[PDB]
């Protein structure tokens, strides 16, 4: 029995910015009050966790990164009532506490508990869980899901389907949920509308996937990599253009081919650039742009605000605006219904041992999604 | 005796930036096909129309500036089919074609015959309607009301209640739908919301007033003179703030009164760094931010794309996002009818041969609005 006792399991740590992840053992304290202790089943290398490396992201160092994963409880703490030993679970990079003021809005889904706004890189009673070479070890988004094991607050995990295949339902943690309610549910894209998807990654593909439910006549994907063009357009992109390609600027393009803008501009990649390009390209009476992709640690976009006095709308989202915890069990269980595809995602599949090949296939373009499996 | 005569008149012309109004004869000509002449009764001194005055808001001149008016048809072009002589009119700074993208989509308001985004002085066949000391001289808006008599676009103007009293109506032609219709309409706000509404003058004012239409229960006003704060609890604010009084950034001290950030905040005032703050003032997940306020030509304002990330909306609207000749005469029909006042908005009343004397009055502070009869 591992209940109670603490467990030296393998995980990927990252001592320092910019340098490949240590992959050795570390010790995984027994869960406390309102905690879960959780096997590792499959996680997704996300941009994001690479932007904790590259220092894109800053979150505080050394660190288990990995936030979109799935797994099952090996053990809980005293006072959890959500999920019991022996469940299949996702864990919540955005927790869903369902008593602040943001959890009880109708609208709102950045959980005030988040780690994400001022990180701090632990359990939510400010300790660690982790200890590696007798050092303390930062969690990260209040998940850390590259280790065999991992223990998060109880707001930040759901109960899933246990027929559920986690090597799949992972990217349901982070990139397919992020896209796909960016599109629905934060836009709100409309059946007939025009969208163009800046960034053509798991989340972007996500995106188009969203865009393609809500029915839209015309998906324009923009990615400087034209490898990522077949995948978009298997997806649902009626078309892709590549900046490169053009003497003009892409907003000038975009607005051409939309006949004076696009109904919703979406932003998947996380450049200042392309935030500001985005919105413009978006009709400027009432066009909508979303922000998905996280930008460089803190830098300021400048922009004319009579691109959004003319009548834009512009927006941003974690977690493509889902109630974490109400919402990834229904994800799940669409998924099981099949009302959507998460195959198109997934490129590679690796061992965990794997985890800096994986990193390598994502930053050579070569990848959408990695998935490791432990 | 005057349809299809040039009309001799006294106008107030622009020569140049930065200098006092020339009350001073005027040609106009009569209308062509598809424009209407129009008798001024009254006009409003907005400050947007100083903002052609300093430079905020650039056109070309010399020019014949005024937009938020009202009077009565004297003649009207062939083909004119929706007003006629003798017919109470309100002009539209923002045109309703009826046929363009955006006047068919059910949010859309402007228009793209519009003369605001690019602006060139014409009538919409490029020529001018107005002649003084020979020279030509340009529109302003596609309204031109600092004239006793002006032609208009027919999309560039709405037919009104035959029994409506001209001198508080003109306000619904720029500043109280402005306000208005930015909480109504563009920012939505809900029942039982906290709002913040920087900038507390006629704009600024009408915001309050649909804040509190809407169901508002907290209406912080904020001004950097204290003298408008009167005026605004009059018309619902619940409490106001004056950022000097303050050793903390205004957008702090808001989200400590709001327990974490208010529901929707109004920019009213023109000015890049308030726009950021409102901004950031409004909860980061859930909170909307509209702007109202004409910032600077060709200025860019500098912001973190964090705060849209974590949730918030941003957007922006001329007029109120009212559909402007559908929604004029309901406006004033709605008026007639004691749905709203303007009276709180009209601080003062001059002869129109007062003009500069109604702009000193504005640019001290002292007024609100001043009504200008011809
Ligand atoms: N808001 C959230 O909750 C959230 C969640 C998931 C991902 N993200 C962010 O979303 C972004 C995309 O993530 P992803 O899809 O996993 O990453 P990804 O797989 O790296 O995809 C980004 C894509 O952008 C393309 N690209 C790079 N530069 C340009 C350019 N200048 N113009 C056009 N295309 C360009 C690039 O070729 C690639 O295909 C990242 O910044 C993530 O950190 C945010
Ligand atoms: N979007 C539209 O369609 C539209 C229509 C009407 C007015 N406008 C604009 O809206 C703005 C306000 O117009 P208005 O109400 O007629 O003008 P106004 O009477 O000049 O009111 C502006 C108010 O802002 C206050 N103010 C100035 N600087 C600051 C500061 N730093 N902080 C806080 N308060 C400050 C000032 O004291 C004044 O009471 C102007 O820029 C107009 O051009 C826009
Ligand atoms: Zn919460
Ligand atoms: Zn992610
Ligand atoms: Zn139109
Ligand atoms: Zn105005």
């Amino acid at each position: 029995s591992t209940a109670g006792k603490v467990i030296k399991c393998k995980a990927a740590v990252l001592w320092e910015e910019k340098k490949p992840f240590s992959i050795e053992e570390v010790e995984v304290a027994p869960p406390k009050a309102h905690e879960v202790r959780i096997k590792m089943v499959a996680t997704g290398i996300c941009r994001s966790d690479d932007h904790v490396v590259s220092g894109t992201l800053v979150t505080p160092l050394p660190v288990i990164a990995g936030h979109e994963a799935a797994g099952i409880v090996e053990s809980i703490g005293e006072g959890v009532t959500t999920v019991r030993p022996g469940d299949k679970v996702i864990p919540l990079f955005t927790p869903q506490c369902g008593k602040c003021r943001v959890c009880k809005h109708p609208e709102g889904n950045f959980c005030l508990k988040n780690d994400l706004s001022m990180p701090r890189g632990t359990m939510q009673d400010g300790t660690s869980r982790f200890t590696c070479r007798g050092k303390p070890i930062h969690h990260f988004l209040g998940t850390s899901t590259f280790s065999q094991y991992t223990v998060v607050d109880e707001i930040s995990v759901a109960k899933i389907d246990a027929a559920s295949p986690l090597e799949k339902v992972c990217l349901i943690g982070c990139g397919f949920s992020t896209g796909y309610g960016s599109a629905v549910k934060v836009a709100k894209v409309t059946q007939g509308s025009t969208c163009a998807v800046f960034g053509l990654g798991g989340a972007g593909l996500s995106v188009i996937m969203g865009c393609k439910a809500a029915g839209a006549a015309r998906i324009i994907g923009v990615d400087i990599n034209k490898d990522k063009f077949a995948k978009a357009k298997e997806v649902g992109a009626t078309e892709c253009v590549n900046p490169q390609d053009y003497k003009k600027p892409i907003q000038e393009v975009l607005t051409e081919m939309s006949n004076g803008g696009v109904d919703f501009s979406f932003e998947v990649i996380g450049r200042l650039d392309t935030m500001v390009t985005a919105l413009s390209c978006c009709q400027e009476a009432y066009g909508v742009s979303v922000i998905v992709g996280v930008p460089p640690d803190s830098q300021n976009l400048s922009m004319n605000p009579m691109l959004l006095l003319s009548g834009r709308t512009w927006k941003g989202a974690i977690f493509g605006g889902f109630k974490s915890k109400d919402s990834v069990p229904k994800l799940v269980a669409d998924f099981m219904a099949k009302k959507f595809a998460l195959d198109p995602l997934i490129t590679h599949v690796l061992p965990f041992e794997k985890i800096n090949e994986g990193f390598d296939l994502l930053r050579s373009g070569e990848s959408i999604r990695t998935i490791l499996t432990f």
